């Protein structure tokens, strides 16, 4: 009375008959598939497997989703019309179709992500935070909304669509939270270290001079000011400056 | 005067001579490699490439690290002994040999991880936290030590050894920070949700009954108590209990 296949597989529909039966046919909601051994429908996927005195069965190959529905087996038995039906159920692997693109905001702003997934049954969609601190799910919905976002809430967020039709599927969104720089380290060959998003752009100063080379070894988070010791103007109070889209800060360093 | 090869490659040592030269030889710190065309050493890796009036060169195949050192070319020129030397330098890809195994402590305890890496030059070793909040490195040393560890400090820590000899190499340690459960959600079919490390073990109660089935749908972080509505003893004050190695907590839930 129920038969379930996955999209693309073949569905075999069976009907039990006996020696009281004089006519038999399969129908797809008034579209004749088979009347006896005669194929009425033009659907090339539909074939006949058996027509004995006990069983009358067909097969729908390469099953689609439109095929889902009731299929009717009509007979003429003892001059009594009789009807037996089967319900073809079609399943589809879950898939994420449209998911919010990568996003970059400033600390304190809001976000709203959407993960649109399809499948049969309609899939369960959940969001998860890719972070060591995370436990369970951030959202058990097709939506994820965060207000007053903080640096610790940045990182990847993973959508996951599931309906037990074979594998569950995922697809990630990267959330970047921007914030002005702050100094991580500063001491005196001579280096300072700053953390920022976007990455810090470093610039050194001495008595407000920019100190152009020939008259620095930089990283996205670290800047070294290197020079030979015990030399001309070997004075302290160098100022490390970390610049960024959202602001700037600094710290002064001595030598001896 | 200097020649550098990677371990396993071949090192070609050259010497420039002229028509004043009457003798010539290559030596490995008093071990004769070649005297003219005569191979004295038994090392099968050492071959002769040229012996013209202008150049005298050999080749050390499948170079090892013990081979590193000075190699001497002796000659007899104008009856004057002359000596020219070359320094073979051997490089080795960086490798992490021993790294602290995975570790699991309680929130507030200490850890100390060590990453022992080898290579030529002796590699630069750094630690990095695999977390969205991380910027730069946790430690620029072969050691990483954390006291009063917190949940947000858990997760993977990556060692990275580098010396620019081809690829840098990494190898991770997983730090798990245990903490007693706390309730994330509780409301009323009827479910509660708790976060813990190790994962929470759930148990429901009603007027101190344990409510054995036949007389619950559980997850490592979530527990559902399911039953038909509008029925016998359809009362509230169900108590969700989250148990763990390190403690336990609970919360009560109503129905209507
Ligand atoms: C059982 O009967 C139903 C209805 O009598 C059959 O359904 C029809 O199947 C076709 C193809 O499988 C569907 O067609 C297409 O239309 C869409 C636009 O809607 C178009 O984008 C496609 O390219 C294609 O042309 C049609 O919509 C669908 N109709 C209904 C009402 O579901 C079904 O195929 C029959 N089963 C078997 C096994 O023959
Ligand atoms: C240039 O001369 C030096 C020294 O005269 C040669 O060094 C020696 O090389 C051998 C093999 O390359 C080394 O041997 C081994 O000993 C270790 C234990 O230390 C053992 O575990 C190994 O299985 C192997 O038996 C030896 O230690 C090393 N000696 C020194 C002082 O470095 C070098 O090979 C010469 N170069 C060429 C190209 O012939
Ligand atoms: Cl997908
Ligand atoms: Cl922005
Ligand atoms: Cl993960
Ligand atoms: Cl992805
Ligand atoms: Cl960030
Ligand atoms: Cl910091
Ligand atoms: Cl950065
Ligand atoms: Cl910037
Ligand atoms: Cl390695
Ligand atoms: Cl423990
Ligand atoms: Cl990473
Ligand atoms: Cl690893
Ligand atoms: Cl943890
Ligand atoms: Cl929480
Ligand atoms: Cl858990
Ligand atoms: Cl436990």
């Amino acid at each position: 009375d129920n038969v379930t296949v996955r999209q693309g597989e073949s569905a075999t529909l069976r009907c039990t008959i006996d020696n009281r039966v004089t006519r038999v046919a399969w129908l797809n909601r008034s579209t004749i598939l088979y009347a006896g051994n005669d194929k009425w429908c033009l659907d090339p996927r539909v074939v006949l497997l058996s027509n004995t005195q006990t069983q009358y069965s067909i097969e729908i190959q390469n099953v689609d989703v439109y095929d889902e529905g009731p299929y009717t087996c009509s007979v003429q038995t003892d001059n009594h019309p009789k009807t037996s039906r089967v319900h073809l159920i079609v399943q589809v692997s879950p898939k994420i179709v449209e998911i919010s693109s990568d996003i970059s905001i400033n600390e304190g702003n809001n976000i709203s992500l959407t993960c649109i997934a399809t499948g049969r049954p309609e899939p369960t969609v959940t969001w998860r935070h890719i972070s060591p601190k995370a436990v369970g799910f951030v959202s058990e919905d097709e939506y994820l909304e965060i207000q007053g976002i903080t640096r610790e809430q940045s990182g990847d967020y993973e959508c996951s669509a599931s309906n037990d039709v074979a594998a569950p599927v995922v697809r990630r969104v990267k959330v970047t939270v921007n914030y002005p720089p702050y100094i991580s380290e500063a001491k005196g060959t001579l280096q300072c270290e700053a953390s920022a998003v976007p990455s810090a752009e470093f610039q050194w100063y001495k008595d407000d001079k920019r100190l152009i080379e020939g008259k620095v070894e930089n990283r996205p988070f670290l800047s070294k000011l290197i020079f030979f010791n015990v030399s001309e103007h070997d004075y302290g109070n160098y100022t490390c400056v970390a610049s960024n889209k959202l602001g700037h800060t600094n710290a002064s360093i001595m030598l001896f």
